[PDB]
């Protein structure tokens, strides 16, 4: 009979998610089963301390060493929730070699090293899937490799980091400065005491590279992502972003150009009117243009305990079905296809066109005749601008090519009346 | 070797939405092959109007008997456009006898004989699917059916009709009567010349039917669905919902509550801040609540020629998937399971429990007093009252057993110095 | 020749006030002299203590014996600046048995012995003048007794205590505490250290008293005014009256009603859209209702050094001009007519018509029957109720007689469900 | 005795404003006769039309020759209520050489003849009178001359024209263009037939020369006035402004200037803030401001039946009290004094510095940069730019001369790139 043999899975790593995974396992196990056509059944977890683990565990049974879970014959898929790129690289590749399938919530190894790891997948003929990596519960991958397979991919755009849109949010509510609302999310523990990953936008990268790639079918190409985080900017930029029209947000943009791909994570001044702009607190939002179905947007946690655990939990599901169903792979996979890729080239930043805020400290009336034919020197448009001995003077400019704002903003910096640097901030109106 | 047998498919009706699915078959067939696994190729399309369809063809092979496509050994996979529920359900049912798949965007011959299609669809061993019956574009079955499958659904509101949804965002944004917002609608292809389904909220209660099926594992159950639509609503109520914090929606509500599944289409006041409550003119949206992954939002167009192409098409690519991968079934391929139904009761509405907006007219000191006793009789709390030589006077509720307030409305129709019925609408908080 | 004998003017205290007297005289000595048709010449200031008040002089004379001005029989007007009860009074009598016209900044004792005062001068054939004594700067006094002469004056409201309009303008702007508002506004020096005639209305009552005589053509009744300060008020009162569409201010109502007149001094909320709700800061405005000229509105500063003077001032010329041309009193100089005066009586504030703000903490339904029967048994109207275990229940009601709403109020307080008391606001439309 | 003659009044013309002279007087005689000392007794109108006379006369005599008023032994006080230059500037010059006082409500005879009037005036010995010439009701003369004779007038600024504010108020708050708010306000009865005085600036010039005369003590120079009129006046303007902070009203404005005497009328841009900024509707509102005093505001009706009449009759109270007590002038009797006259000189608007909006037309980046170089130039600074195949920009100005505008503007009509005018606005902070 078929459905009466389980899946048997391992663990790497436990924490948070882990423990969610298992709850969410068993609380779930009539739903699961059903779909996934047998039962998926928790062997062990390989966990570094295993004191800590003991809470989290519900009694299932643990190990120190990781071979135990990846070298184990009757262990059929292994879920790595070990974060980082040293020792889950190893792992991983030890799961392939050993004819495992892998579900992973880690978006760096994936980010860094998908590449390799799909090709390695694909020439064992086992899946590793990545759901729960980007955008946590909401299921975005499923979305767009199948949802939206009919569609051709125009671009999408993300709020995917939940720490620095938390810290975005709390400085337009409450007018506070970064320096604090950092402080006091870490207190809260909404950010961790090293926030790096959140507040430089690098964590965010990680998630668009890997969206990039199922978005258009090419490799994936993290270090040709330009980033850009939050930490410079200042209380007087969100109110005055506030008093133009625009809310600011940590986005990552990939989309196709004219000669390439997009791939950048900043903040960025999004029109108020936007769902996407008041997608507030540690909530994710992805929008995605599609030349069939127009803009969809898919909202939501985009991490947390149970709802990344969902995520795994669909991908030990749809892993499952398909190991039963297919063995002999008459139907393709891995949602990431290595002999299906484009070569479309990743654009650098100042090869990307996008509209912009300036603001500037300056001391006469001439002074805004120089910045303006600066500004028409190197083809740069005004939209607006506001001048609120030194004054701050705004400007916002229609979409222009990064290259000429860079050189534009050299000759201001020259100026004799200008102190300080031209603070930018990029503006998407993704209408 | 695999990958070389085209599957072949035949159209019942071809219209907007058939034109729209040759042409998004034809533009994105690399996509559609490398998923899919082999090519999906349309054979001919079954039509009643011959002239009216050569425009919309693009040169595919016509005919007026349909019975060249559901009895054709040939075709594998049937797509059914025809709307109606006959002759629609005759030739789904031949074409399920007859060993086809069928891929459908008919949500009134679904939301009415879905239990009775899907029975002979597993008995025979065939997918039907209705991802283009339900929210258009947006990939919602998917999403609940596969992506949410961890999850228990608590409940789900949604805005899924696009026409009821653009006058109500045209009334609030414009100030006009219901009346020639209707008929501005028509006159400018919006709403159709009889706009029953749309505006009696018909159309949305077969849609959340099959939500709600899909949802809580449980039949199709249409005709215990509560509807009402948005007729009867005047200029002040979307101006005092306004003033109130609040805007108005046609809500399909399905929702797990203690004795019962609540299934309801109705007017309803939305709090302003809520990401729904701001999704206007024709576009859908649906507001999905998880245990594990909490609220999801799911938003795009829920209608149009390519939109719902989009969802066609990705219906035919998992049909193609699973037919070619599984035709043993080890895995279930229906996304409705007449194997695993629970036969959890749906409530009438008059056991649902909801808060509401309340607007009556009135002639006296004595007659707050008595209209307040009347409710407090009831079990009935109020959050606010506003009085804005008879008098308009507005009520909100707190939440309460709908019992209640169908029996306090019939006190206060009965006071004298009441001329006329009481106005309700009903409000969720949807946080 | 006429012109060229100065009239000789003395002081009684010295002061701010005092100093910027002496200051608006030499430095607009041109036009004074010109409208007065005589030099207006000050021969020496009656001062408690000499070296403070030499800073302010400018070397004038000075003398710790106020005789040594109300006794000389060179000067012909007193100016009198002390303030308080006595010796303002024994000194203002003095001068007035001696035949010398007396200009007072003193609303404090004017509108308590006004009556004696005048009485006294009219015999004697003297003016005392006090356009100083109410709304600083502002020339009400003149606009009510000379502008307004062709006018039945039905009512006026005024903003005209300085420190209590400050405290109330910084709480609704920043939020903060009437504690916390007081305590800095003390340490700015907006409010002094004993503010107890500020915060308490006794100011602003007493100004009013005069007013209500001039308006009125009654004697002065200030024990007869309803006096109610600020201190009570809340945070919560403020935020609420803000979302209800009011403002707060410290009023002084005087009005003609059917059985008599009101004098009263109250917080009170007025619609956000009329103008004297918006009279901010240390600001004073009186709104006057007359029967030809409909509202008439007149805004400025109603405290501070140079406004004062300028009133003292302008009353010094007005006292010159009748004194050399009408000795023989052909025309009435006093602005207070002993024998011209109206008997009309002044209202309780129980037999007042008002609207009122309730605001009250109750625990059940039956609460809000309870409270809405017992206003409807002391026929009080409600415009709108408001509900932001125990819950904040905002009331606003329709004009009612006063009488009404305290007898509803100890009802409410006797109910089991109301813990403490039942906090009111009056409301004026003043529309 | 005193108080047993009653001084004897005749009227040229009668009219709305006559009417209501005449029912104001006999409702207020008691108050009115307390105050002037003796009776005011009307004994005759002269009149062009009997017939439509008869309606407003409640039974006074009347007559169709003039001279049997102002040639009347009998008659003391002649009031003036014809409008227009001729007769009225006749029969007034023949009363002021028969004795006679004279009250007038007539601005454009006082602005255009008030030197030749009032020298005439004293030499015999006579007054001449003119509250209800501007302003209507609110006291404005007597606050001036009288209430403020103690300051220096550093500047005033005054909503002076009923009808020209009705329209800019309509404009405002409905949206609609300049043409159809001046017809709809015809229709009801808000703008005449002709209405060339009101949207012109010529009615509201009359009366600022005349407030001039008063607040700075010059002659009356009317020819030397600047007015603009509100028919250039675009919806687009009023939502612009609205949009950028701003009301826009057209005022008046008399100011000491460096070298000399503002005098203009234009429409022009307040800050949303100000009181005055918000005097809507048919209502008048003059800001003074003193040295000593700070500023001062004056609001009410500024024309009506009523309202001019309580004028009139407070005019004729002061007459009579003036008449009585002092025939020999032992005090100036005249608000405007001959014999006490400066010769600052009015300032041409060129010679003028304020701020501006400008709003203009172009067709290339470059189109800013010339703009902002021919701004520098002149040394004209800019506050804000907004960018609203030709486009419309914006531009607010910081203060500046006239001159410097009038050339820069003169440049960039110049500008290939800019076709049609640049549509200036005066903007005055007046904080």
């Amino acid at each position: 009979f078929q459905g009466m043999k389980p899946i048997h899975v391992g663990l790497l790593g436990l924490g948070t998610v882990g423990g969610g995974t298992l709850t969410v396992l068993r609380r779930n196990a009539e739903e699961i089963t059903r779909r996934a056509g047998r039962e998926i059944r928790v062997v062990r977890a390989a966990v570094r301390n295993l004191d800590k683990a003991e809470a989290l565990a519900g009694g299932l049974p643990l190990t120190t060493n990781p071979f135990d879970v990846v070298d184990d014959p009757e262990i059929d898929i292994v879920v790595e929730l070990i974060g980082g790129l040293e020792p889950a690289r190893e792992l991983v590749m030890q799961a392939i070699a050993n004819g495992k399938h892998v579900v992973t919530a880690n978006k760096h190894l994936v980010a860094k090293y998908g590449n390799e790891i799909f090709a390695a997948a694909q020439a064992k003929g086992v899946m590793v899937t990545f759901e729960a990596a980007v955008a946590g519960g909401i299921p975005i991958i499923k979305a767009l490799r199948e949802g939206l397979t009919a569609n051709r991919i125009e671009w999408l755009a993300g709020i995917i980091n939940g720490t620095s849109n938390f810290i975005l949010s709390e400085m337009r509510d409450k007018g506070a400065a970064f320096d604090d609302v950092l402080k006091e999310a870490q207190r809260l523990g909404y950010a961790e005491a090293d926030p790096t990953f959140d507040i430089e936008g690098i964590d965010a990268a990680h998630k668009l590279t890997i969206l990039s790639a199922i978005a258009f079918g090419i490799p994936m190409q993290f270090e040709r992502a330009y980033t850009e985080g939050i930490s410079q900017l200042t209380r007087e930029d969100v109110r005055y972003a506030e008093e133009l029209g625009y809310r600011i947000k940590l986005l990552g943009i990939a989309r196709r150009a004219e000669n390439g791909i997009e791939l950048r994570v900043h903040p960025t001044l999004i029109p108020e009117r936007r769902l996407i702009a008041n997608v507030d607190g540690a909530m994710n939002a992805v929008l995605v243009k599609g030349d069939a179905v127009g803009p969809t947007l898919y909202y939501g946690a985009g991490a947390g305990s149970e709802p990344t655990a969902s995520a795994v939990v669909a991908d030990l599901v749809d892993v499952t079905r398909l190991h039963t169903a297919d063995p002999h792979h008459r139907v393709p996979h891995l949602a990431f296809q290595p002999d299906q890729l484009a070569d479309t080239p990743i654009l650098p930043m100042e090869a990307v066109r996008t509209a912009y805020y300036l603001r500037l400290r300056a001391f006469r009336p001439g002074v805004l005749a120089d910045i303006t034919r600066i500004l028409a020197d190197s083809s740069i448009s005004i939209d607006a601008m506001v001048q609120k001995e030194q004054v701050d003077i705004i400007l916002l400019t229609h979409v222009t090519l990064e290259k000429n704002v860079n050189a534009a903003i050299a000759k201001i910096e020259a100026l004799d009346a200008v102190a300080g640097k031209v603070m930018r901030i990029r503006l998407e109106d993704l209408g």
